[PDB]
C-alpha cells in the first residue's frame, strides 16, 4: 500500500487514487510516498491543490512547508501509470477523536448479520446488537450502514431521485462547428451571456460520469430554437445577452441549431435510458424571447428610427453585427428601435399572441399572470381566439410549426411541447416560471405530455425502462415544502427554494440540518418536492467546505445536483448582472485534478442514495448517542442508519 513516515495508510478513494489524512502542526518536513520499497517524491516543487509530478526518490528529499494547522489530506493518483500526489487542506458541534466508533444498531440490523459501511465498504457482522467500524478518509466521519446484501440501484422513484440540472452551453462543447449559429459571436471579453458552445453531443459524452455519481435524472436547459441574436446584458450592458440558457425561445418546432441535430437529441435519451438515466426537458410557456436585430433583420418585424442610408451605415450589413462605441453600452441599440410602431411590430407574433408594452399588442397586466416579466413578451395562455400561427413565421421556412384548425395559441404552445415527448420518449419537464401562467393551460400541458409519452412507450417496448406516467416539475418562485394548488393541476413535485437558507446553516455543522430532515422525512409522506443547494437564479453553494455532497444527497423527496456542485465549479464572471456568475463553464480541468476526490465523494453518497428508497421516501428516527450525531431511515423492506462522528478539529 502507499505510505509516507506520520501518515496513516493511505485507501482507496475512486479507482487509482490512494488518500491519507491527519492534522498535522506548523512547520517543514520532507515528502517521500513509498509504494512496497518503491519511492516517489516531487520533482518540480510542493504547492497545495496542484497536481505534484514525481521522481524515484534521490539524495534530500523535498522539504514540505506546513503554513497552517489544519486536517490534510494527501493524495497519490496511479491512473497515469507514473504517481502523481496532490496535497489539501481543511481550516455547539459534536467533536469526533478521529477514532473508531462503536454502534448499537440492535433496533435496525439483525444479531449476528453483516453491515457494510457503504463509503469504506468495510463490512461488520452484529454482535450484541453492536458493530465497531472507523469512517474512512474523504468519509468527513460519515458511516453509510446497509445491510451487507445491498448489491446495486434500488429501483427508480421520482422521491428518491438524483436530478442533475445542466445548462447544455455550460458544459461540454461536443462539436465546435454547431457554436456559432444564425451569426451568433463570442463577444472577445468574459463571454458571461454568450453561447460557449456546448452541446447534446458534449453532454452524451458525460452520461457515464453522472451514471457514476448515482444521477438517475437528467434536466437539461431547453434545446428548443432561441432567439438568434443578444439584447443588452445586465443593470448596465456591459455583455451582450444571448439566449445560451434556452429561456429565450422563437420556435418550439425546432431544436436549436447550437444545440445539434435531431440525431444528437435521440442519441442523448437513448444512451441516457440504456443507464437508467431519465430525460427532463426544461419548458416555457409564459413568454417568447426579446426582439433582436438579428430576428429582426432576418424574419422582417419591427421598426427602427434608422432610415435612408443611415442604417447600413450605423447597424452595419448585418444589424446583429452592431457594437456599442464611444459613450455606449450594449442597451445603447434600442435607441434605433421604434418600438411604438403598430404596423411594423405586428409583422412579429402579431396581437394574437403576446402582451407587451410595444406598438398595437395587448398591454401587459398588473398580475403574476399577464404581466410582462422583465419585458419579455407575455403569451396569451388564457386566450379562446383562434390565433393561426406566429405573423413572423411567414417569413421562417425552416419551422415545422403548421396552422391547425380551431388551435389556440395555448393549443400550439402544448402541442408543440407534447410532440417532443411523443417523438423521443421525453419522461418529464421542468416548468419555468410557473406562477405566470394559469394552473389550467399547466393541467392542459400535463394531459397532452401523459398521452404523448404512453404513446411513446407503446411504439417503444424496447426502449421503454418502465410503465411510468410523464413527470412534472415546476419553479413557482419561493415554493416551500407543502402540497400547494399546484399538485392539483398537473405538477408531481414543486421546486423547493427553503432547503438552500437550512443546508447554509448546517454549512459548519451537519448535525444543525436534523430538524430540517425530521420535518422533510415527515411532511413528504404525502408528497414529493425537488430540493437544491445551487441554481442558475440563486447563488452557487460553496460554504459547505467538503460536506455539500451528504447536506444535498441525504436530503428527503427528489434532489438537485446543479452541475459542477460535484466539482466546486467557481462562481464566473458576472458584469452588471448578479446571477450570471452562477452559469460559469463546468471546471473540467479540477474533475480530472484537485477536484477528483470531491467528486468521488459526490459518487460515493450518490450511489448510497440509489440503493436506499428510504433516504428519499422512509421516515426518520433520529438516534440518541453520547457522541456524534446519527439516524435511521426506512421505506418498506429498505432501512439504513446515518451516522456522522461529528468534527475532527
Ligand atoms: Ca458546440
Ligand atoms: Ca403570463
Amino acid at each position: 500500500a502507499w505510505t509516507t513516515t506520520d501518515f496513516p495508510a493511505f485507501t482507496e478513494e475512486g479507482t487509482g487514487r490512494f488518500i491519507s489524512q491527519k492534522v498535522v502542526e506548523k512547520g517543514t518536513r520532507p515528502l517521500q510516498l513509498n509504494f512496497d520499497q518503491q519511492c516517489w517524491q516531487p520533482s518540480g516543487g510542493i504547492k497545495l491543490n496542484q497536481m505534484l509530478s514525481m521522481e524515484p526518490c534521490r539524495g534530500t528529499p523535498p522539504q514540505w512547508r506546513i503554513f497552517r494547522q489544519g486536517l490534510y489530506t494527501l493524495e497519490v493518483d496511479t491512473r497515469s501509470g507514473t504517481p502523481t500526489m496532490m496535497i489539501s487542506l481543511e481550516e455547539q458541534c459534536p467533536k469526533w477523536d478521529g477514532k473508531p466508533l462503536t454502534i448499537d444498531v440492535s433496533k435496525t440490523f439483525a444479531e449476528g448479520s453483516k453491515v457494510r459501511d457503504f463509503y469504506s465498504g468495510n463490512v461488520a457482522t452484529v454482535s450484541g446488537g453492536k458493530i465497531t467500524l472507523q469512517p474512512a478518509f474523504g468519509s468527513n466521519g460519515l458511516l453509510l450502514l446497509e445491510r451487507a446484501e445491498t448489491a446495486a440501484p434500488a429501483p427508480f422513484d421520482w422521491h428518491n431521485a438524483t436530478v442533475y440540472f445542466v445548462l447544455t452551453d455550460r458544459f461540454v462543447n461536443g462539436n465546435p462547428a454547431n457554436d456559432n449559429s444564425y451569426g451568433r459571436h463570442k463577444d472577445g471579453m468574459q463571454e458571461i451571456g454568450t453561447f460557449h458552445g456546448g452541446d447534446l453531443q458534449g453532454l452524451t459524452s458525460k452520461l457515464d460520469y453522472l451514471q457514476q455519481m448515482g444521477v438517475n435524472a437528467l434536466w437539461i436547459s431547453s434545446p428548443l430554437e432561441q432567439i438568434h441574436g443578444w439584447v443588452g446584458g445586465g443593470t448596465k450592458g456591459d455583455f451582450p445577452h444571448y439566449a445560451y440558457h434556452g429561456y429565450y425561445t422563437q420556435d418550439w418546432s425546432k431544436l436549436d441549431a447550437n444545440m445539434g441535430t435531431e440525431a444528437d437529441l435521440r442519441r442523448l435519451v437513448d444512451e441516457a435510458h440504456k443507464r437508467g438515466i431519465r430525460i427532463l426537458f426544461d419548458v416555457v410557456m409564459n413568454h417568447a424571447g426579446y426582439a433582436t436585430l438579428a430576428d429582426m433583420q432576418e424574419f422582417q418585424f419591427g421598426s427602427l428610427y434608422l432610415q435612408g442610408d443611415e442604417l447600413k451605415k450605423t447597424l452595419g450589413e448585418r444589424w446583429t453585427d452592431w457594437k456599442p462605441g464611444a459613450g455606449q453600452t450594449w442597451h445603447s441599440f434600442n435607441d434605433y428601435i421604434n418600438f411604438s410602431d403598430k404596423a411594423g411590430w405586428e409583422k412579429w407574433w402579431g396581437k394574437k399572441w403576446i402582451r407587451i408594452d410595444i406598438g398595437d399588442y395587448d398591454n401587459p397586466g398588473y398580475d403574476d399572470l399577464t404581466m410582462s416579466l422583465a419585458f419579455l413578451p407575455d403569451l396569451k395562455t388564457e386566450s379562446k381566439e383562434i390565433s393561426g400561427l406566429p405573423n413572423f413565421y411567414s417569413h421562417k421556412p425552416d419551422t415545422a410549426a403548421k396552422a391547425i384548425p380551431g388551435y389556440t395559441p395555448r393549443d400550439y404552445l402544448t402541442h408543440w411541447l407534447s410532440q417532443w415527448v411523443r417523438d423521443y420518449g421525453i419522461d418529464g419537464f421542468r416548468v419555468d416560471t410557473a406562477k405566470h401562467v394559469e394552473m389550467d393551460a399547466w393541467q392542459q400541458l400535463k394531459t397532452q405530455a401523459t398521452a404523448a409519452l404512453a404513446e411513446w412507450k407503446k411504439a417503444n417496448p424496447d426502449k421503454a425502462l418502465d410503465a411510468a406516467p410523464f413527470w412534472m416539475t415546476g419553479e413557482a418562485w419561493g415554493h416551500g415544502v407543502m402540497q400547494s394548488d399546484y399538485y392539483r393541476h398537473g405538477f408531481d413535485a414543486m421546486i423547493n427554494f427553503d432547503y438552500q437558507d437550512q443546508a447554509a446553516k448546517a454549512a459548519t455543522c451537519m448535525a444543525n440540518i436534523d430538524l430540517t430532515w425530521q420535518q422533510m422525512a415527515d411532511k413528504l409522506q404525502s408528497f414529493n418536492v425537488l430540493s437544491y443547494l445551487s441554481s442558475h437564479d440563486t447563488r452557487l453553494f460553496r460554504e459547505g467546505g467538503a460536506t455539500a455532497a451528504e447536506l444535498l444527497l441525504l436530503a428527503p423527496g427528489a434532489v438537485q445536483i446543479f452541475y459542477g456542485d460535484e466539482s466546486s465549479r467557481p462562481f464566473g464572471p458576472t458584469g452588471s448582472d448578479p446571477l450570471q456568475g452562477t452559469r460559469s463553464e463546468m471546471n473540467w480541468q479540477d474533475v480530472n485534478g484537485k477536484a477528483a476526490r470531491s467528486v468521488t465523494h459526490w459518487q460515493k453518497i450518490g450511489q448510497f442514495r440509489a440503493r436506499h428508497p428510504a433516504i428519499g421516501m422512509g421516515k426518520q428516527t433520529t438516534l440518541s448517542m453520547s457522541r456524534g450525531y446519527g439516524f435511521v431511515r426506512e421505506s418498506g423492506e429498505d432501512k439504513v442508519m446515518v451516522i456522522w462522528a461529528g468534527q475532527q478539529q
